[PDB]
């Protein structure tokens, strides 16, 4: 970072663009970045820590503000905080499922779609997703990536009115980067 590599690009249903990019997600200038968290908006995951790093106290205080107003975050739920201290306008926080928990793969796809729904609700044009679930939550990195990419593709099918024009799938750790390139794109 500020490392940024476009690894692939794909046209979605109505011409929206899905880019797989290599970068520190905290450095991405999209309208939203996605923070995988838990029911109590814990900031301690791998992405949470990189955001914390980049955004400092202003970030931490935005999450706290959200935590107060929102209360506990339901499973697969998504909520949004101002991206104070960050290049991103907003941070979308999602209750990431744990690998091995019931229906965790379905939940991962739901979590992704709820984030997209929330970005649409805020009329956002861009939204960057890390590989939710495959850090502290233990998903195999290939499986997480597959489920996220599939959910993204699925959200845009038949959707006419989405504000979202660009979705980034952000890879940072070398195992994930390698898995993606090794296969296709
Ligand atoms: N700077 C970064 N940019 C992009 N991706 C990153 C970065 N750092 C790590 N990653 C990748 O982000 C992916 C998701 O990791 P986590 O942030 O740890 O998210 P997750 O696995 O969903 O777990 C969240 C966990 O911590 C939360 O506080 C909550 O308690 C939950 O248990 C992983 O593949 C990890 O390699």
């Amino acid at each position: 970072a500020d490392g940024f590599t476009v690894l692939s690009t794909k046209s979605l249903f109505l011409g929206q663009k899905l880019q797989v990019v290599q970068a520190d997600i905290a450095s991405i200038d999209s309208d939203a970045v996605v923070h995988p968290t838990n029911t109590d908006f814990y900031i301690g995951g791998e992405v949470g820590n990189t955001l914390e790093k980049k955004g400092g106290k202003e970030f931490v205080e935005a999450v706290l503000e959200l935590r107060k107003k929102n209360g506990p975050l339901e499973v697969a739920g998504a909520a949004v905080s101002a991206g104070h201290g960050l290049p991103a306008k907003f941070v979308i926080h999602c209750n990431s499922p744990v690998w091995g928990a019931d229906k965790c793969e379905e939940l991962l796809e739901k979590t992704v779609k709820n984030c997209l729904a929330l970005a649409d609700d805020k009329k956002l044009k861009s939204i960057a997703f890390p590989s939710i679930g495959s850090g502290r939550n233990g998903f195999p990195k290939q499986t997480a990536a597959q489920l996220i990419l599939k959910a993204i593709s699925s959200y845009f099918v038949s959707t006419m009115s989405s504000s979202i024009k660009t979705v980034y799938f952000v890879l940072f750790d070398s195992e994930s980067i390698g898995i993606y390139v090794q296969e296709m794109a």
